[PDB]
């Protein structure tokens, strides 16, 4: 019942959250703003200060907190909130699927691409492990929301 959006970073989870929250008449949260907020540093702060091991530990439980919700929010997610498997059951999960070219483009606001690529093909398998639908990213925001409320 709560509406979770996960995938890659740039994909446009943020956006289609706050609009899905609007169209929905729900409230909005953010996994790793509520994070951020909490220990009082960025994201990229809590990585170099405290460790990736403190960052998922936190995620983890987060996860756990959110679950005792009772009612529905538009839930958007970290890129890496799937290493959990705790995140089955959260809610009814949305994967944002936007292929390679697009969101490397996306991010981008000698072998090069390659690693990119297999940390790509690893975690969309994860993404579409933990799916209830997978979305199609690609025509935009507005396809995208158009697609979550048929759904």
């Amino acid at each position: 019942q709560h509406l979770v959006l996960i995938g890659f970073m740039g994909s446009g989870k943020s956006s289609l959250a706050q609009e899905l929250g609007l169209a929905l008449k729900l409230e909005v949260l953010d996994t790793d703003m509520i994070i951020s907020e909490r220990v009082g540093l960025s994201v990229r702060e809590i990585f170099e200060e405290l460790g990736e091991d403190n960052f998922r530990m936190f995620e983890k439980n987060l996860i756990d907190e959110l679950k005792t919700l009772k009612t529905p929010h538009v839930i958007s997610t970290g890129g890496g909130i799937v290493m959990h498997e705790n995140l089955k059951g959260l809610g009814t999960t949305f994967y944002l699927k936007m292929d390679f070219e697009t969101l490397i483009k996306r991010l981008n606001q000698l072998n090069n691409l390659t690693q990119a690529k297999e940390l790509f093909e690893k975690r969309q398998a994860l993404y579409e492990k933990n799916a209830s639908f997978i979305i199609d990213a690609r025509g935009g925001l507005n396809n995208s929301l158009k697609q979550v409320l048929q759904f």
